[PDB]
């Protein structure tokens, strides 16, 4: 699928520098025909086909396939595609409350953890009713609509490992951030919805305490540590955490994906259910 080839300049100016990782920079942007706002983010492109650096092709259209399905108000809402010789611009809405990551570095209250999971979790039962693992579910991948209110509003973002999970399971060594992936994951295993379900039980032991399950000094650590289930509630973070908190942990980080909750058991779960 080929994409908007006109030169983005033309039809947008960008401001601040949002963020940037390995192979892509995201930059506020304003559409000149409109003055909306919203974020430029540039995925580099492969520039041959035996190359390391770079998305190759597949993998961007893949993302971009999958962020045109949706329109959920928790998930990002792609607005268009540019692409020139060296990247693809995906123009997306802009979310200026920051990072998940960056709001938590600022422990959470069980009401204020909820507030967010409920949100995390609405967006992820509309992503995985789409059969759509995002496979990537992390702090750094929850934007907030603004960050100065009670109550964010949150959307998930990054949907560049996403895959569409139509046989149940795709066998892909897909493999994100280390603290954060299922031990199917470390393992090459196939992987389905329910690894995404294993990262919101890390997410929400974040949440509540401050601390991260399973990591260790070095990656093999936390990977070995994950694959092993090797967590544990600490008592000085969760002394005054209720039990339900901790039971609806305990059964998301749990190794066999057939018996994690789903999230639709996430939703119907004591400490959610309203
Ligand atoms: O700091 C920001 C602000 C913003 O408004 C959006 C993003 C990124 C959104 C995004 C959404 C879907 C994707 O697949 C993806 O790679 C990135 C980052």
């Amino acid at each position: 699928t080929v994409f908007r080839q006109e030169n983005v300049d033309d039809y947008y100016d960008t401001g601040e520098e949002l963020g940037s990782g390995q192979f892509a920079v995201v930059k506020k942007c304003r559409e000149k025909s409109t003055g909306l706002q919203y974020a430029a983010k540039f995925i580099k492109k492969r520039r041959t086909k035996s190359s390391r650096r770079g998305v190759s092709r597949e993998d961007i259209e893949r993302e971009v396939s999958i962020l045109k399905e949706i329109q959920h108000p928790n998930v990002i809402t792609l607005h268009e595609v540019y692409e020139n010789k060296t990247d693809v611009i995906l123009i997306l809405e802009l979310v200026a409350g920051g990072e998940l990551f960056d709001f938590l570095a600022e422990s959470l209250t069980e009401e204020e953890a909820t507030e967010f999971l409920k949100q995390i979790l609405n967006g992820v039962y509309y992503l995985h009713s789409l059969q759509i693992a995002h496979f990537d579910l992390k702090p750094e991948n929850i934007m907030l609509l603004d960050r100065n209110v009670p109550k964010p509003r949150i959307k998930i973002i990054d949907f560049g490992l996403a895959h569409k999970i139509d046989f149940g399971n795709e066998f892909k060594n897909i493999f994100g951030t280390p603290e954060f992936v299922a031990p199917e994951i470390v393992n090459y295993e196939p992987l389905g919805l329910e690894a995404d379900m294993w990262s919101i039980g890390v997410i929400t032991y974040i949440l509540l305490s401050g601390a991260s399950p399973f990591l260790g000094d070095t990656k093999q650590e936390t990977l070995a540590n994950v694959s092993a289930v090797n967590y544990e509630f600490e008592d000085e973070y969760f002394s005054n955490t209720s039990a339900l908190a901790k039971d609806f942990i305990r059964r998301l980080l749990v190794k066999d994906p057939k018996k994690r909750m789903t999230i639709q058991d996430s939703l119907q779960h004591p400490w959610i259910k309203p």
